[PDB]
Order: C-alpha cells, then sequence, then structure tokens
C-alpha cells in the first residue's frame, strides 16, 4: 500500500508510536499508581491487539529507511521471531486483560515489555 | 494519556496517517484497478474501524498545536458533529465490507471521503 518505502516508514513508525501509546499508557495501572478497572483496560488492550499486528507489514523489502536496521531484511526469519514471540506475549496481555486479574496483567505486561526491548536492542538502529 | 500536548499532537498526527493509509489503500479497489477480495476488504475495513475511533480523544482541552485549528475547541459541539457523522459513515462502510458487496463498498467509501474532507476544510489549518 506504499507508493515509495518513505511511505512504509512513515507508516510503520505511526503505528508503532501509537503500539507504544497504547501500551505505556497502562504502566500507573500496572505499578498500582492509578486505579485498576478491568473494563477499561480490557478495551485498551484489544486497542493494543490490533495496534500491535500493524507494523511489521510495513518493513517490506527494500523498505530500509528509518531507524530500521538492515538485519531486519537479511536476517528475515530473526526478525520475523522476534515479531511473533512479541504478538504472542500481546495475546497473554490480551488473556489476562480479558480475566480481568491485575497480578496477571502485571505479570504479562512485564513480558510484553521485554518482547518490545529484544526486538529494539537487535533492530532498531542506536 | 500524554505528558504534555505535544504528546498528544502526535499519537492524533500518528493514529491520523495510519486511518488514512487503510482508507486510502482501498481505491484502487474502488476504481476496479485492483482485484476485489471480499474478504481482505473486511478485514482491512475492521482495522480501519479500530484507528477510525483513536484520534479523537487526543484532542483533549488545550492540546492546540500540530495542524488543529483552534476552532476544534470552541466549537466543541461542531467538531464532536463532524467526528461522530465521520464514525456512522465508517459503520456504514462496515456494513457494505461485511456483506461482500463492491457497489455498496463503493458507495459508502465516497460517503466516508466526504465526511474526511468536511472536517479538513473546517478543522485542519491551511
Ligand atoms: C521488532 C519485532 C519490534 C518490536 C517487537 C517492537 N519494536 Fe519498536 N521499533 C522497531 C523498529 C525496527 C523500529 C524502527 C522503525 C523505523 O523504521 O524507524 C521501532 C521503533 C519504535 C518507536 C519509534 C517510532 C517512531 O515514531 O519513529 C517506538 C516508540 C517503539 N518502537 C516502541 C515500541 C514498543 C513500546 C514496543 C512494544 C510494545 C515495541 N516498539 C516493539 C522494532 C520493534
Ligand atoms: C475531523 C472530525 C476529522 C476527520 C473526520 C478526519 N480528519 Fe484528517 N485531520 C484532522 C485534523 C484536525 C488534522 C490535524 C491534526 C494535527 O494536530 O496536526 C488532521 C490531519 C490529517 C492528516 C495528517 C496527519 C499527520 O501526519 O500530520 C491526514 C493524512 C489526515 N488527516 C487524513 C484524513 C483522512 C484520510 C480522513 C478520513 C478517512 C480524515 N483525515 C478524517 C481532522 C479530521
Amino acid at each position: 500500500q506504499f507508493a515509495k518505502p518513505e511511505d512504509a516508514v512513515k507508516y510503520r513508525q505511526s503505528a508503532l508510536t501509537l503500539m507504544a501509546s497504547h501500551f505505556g499508557r497502562m504502566t500507573p495501572v500496572v505499578k498500582g499508581q492509578a486505579p485498576y478497572d478491568a473494563a477499561q483496560i480490557k478495551a485498551n488492550v484489544e486497542v493494543l491487539k490490533t495496534l500491535s499486528a500493524l507494523p511489521w507489514a510495513a518493513f517490506g523489502p527494500g523498505t530500509e529507511g528509518g531507524d530500521a536496521r538492515p538485519e531486519i531484511w537479511s536476517d528475515a526469519a530473526s526478525f520475523k521471531q522476534k515479531q511473533q514471540a512479541f504478538q504472542d506475549n500481546i495475546v497473554k496481555l490480551s488473556a489476562a486483560a480479558d480475566a480481568g486479574d491485575l497480578d496477571k496483567l502485571r505479570a504479562a505486561f512485564g513480558d510484553v515489555g521485554a518482547s518490545c526491548k529484544a526486538c529494539h536492542d537487535a533492530y532498531r538502529k542506536k
């Protein structure tokens, strides 16, 4: 859906910005600094689930640019590992949010965050 | 969820970028220049439905900035008109896509696009 590589870059940066906001806005809740409303978090994690499937299709071959490392493309199966592990941790976060279980939520949130960091460290330019 | 007004600006710009890509990527399909796969479009419109609910919460009071006109805030009921009319046209687009009806899709797509343009003309800075 992208006329030029720059359009893919702009899309994935926006998608990642929006994932990051829907993830990070739960940090006060996980920490107990903001109240836990199970319905609120269930709805937010449903939004995060949708968003977390979006960036990856905008790293199609030849879309080097932005802060993406070239190894995303040359190591395609490994980059796919990291994205798929991140989404299966999103599945676990959805299960926790759907269950309305704050302890399960905290644990799953931490797993997701670790998976963000793992891909970051390997595939985002310094 | 925004520490500073700039964060709300960045969020809504990203959300609008992503809406725009999920809307605009169907233009070749509507025009018949690309094939119509009903399941493909149903799934894409489900993504667009989620995205089209997101920008509005990031124009919270005092978030003047970006290309947003101040009248968004001073005319809150009217800006809410435009966003709500845009979403009820998204509901009609979802119905068309769920029905797998290319004629219904084309008509609903045109209605959505008109609603994008209406808010643009009133509330985006030139
Ligand atoms: C690889 C499988 C990734 C996972 C999982 C996550 N991110 Fe990431 N992110 C990744 C790349 C390769 C890039 C660079 C994209 C580019 O072309 O520039 C990024 C970028 C971000 C950004 C900045 C986006 C921007 O506006 O430029 C943010 C804020 C970000 N990523 C956050 C983030 C979070 C919070 C994640 C888990 C919820 C996460 N990312 C996962 C690669 C990957
Ligand atoms: C008001 C109810 C709007 C509707 C409906 C749509 N858009 Fe819009 N859009 C609106 C504003 C006020 C702004 C400026 C936001 C800011 O603070 O800068 C925008 C911006 C865009 C952008 C640019 C985003 C960016 O990266 O800076 C695009 C590409 C865009 N809008 C497209 C668009 C489309 C395709 C719409 C219908 C599917 C649509 N917008 C609706 C206000 C409103």
